[PDB]
């Protein structure tokens, strides 16, 4: 149908805007602490602690399969990155501190993304 196409164009455009959001958030992680999944070879107990692991490469795979239907889904995954880190790692660690700084800096980007998603529809 023509409606299915129109819906698919909206999803494609949302994907465009989320790719740009993802790039901007990932620039706030210059140490690349959140770039890849926590290694289960190197942290073998990780899944005993963290039930839903997340990282920027995994988000990017979902993104490119147009797997985010709305900004809320995308933000859920970004929040998992931060929240998982802040639980697994102690306050006095470079990991925890990196997550705090990513959260704080990402907030700005996400605030305007929401306005853009609502504005353009």
């Amino acid at each position: 149908s023509m409606e299915q196409v129109a819906m698919e164009l909206r999803l494609t455009e949302l994907t465009r805007l989320l790719r740009s959001v993802l790039d901007q958030l990932q620039d706030k992680d210059p140490a690349r602490i959140f770039a890849q999944p926590v290694s289960l070879k190197e942290v073998p107990d990780y899944l005993d602690h963290i039930k839903h692991p997340m990282d920027f490469a995994t988000m990017r795979k979902r993104l490119e399969a147009q797997g985010y239907k709305n900004l809320h889904e995308f933000e859920e995954d970004f929040d998992l990155i931060i929240d998982n880190c802040m639980k697994y790692n102690a306050r006095d660690t470079v990991f925890y501190r990196a997550a705090v700084r990513l959260r704080d800096q990402g907030g700005v980007v996400l605030r305007q993304a929401r306005r853009e998603v609502d504005s353009i529809g």
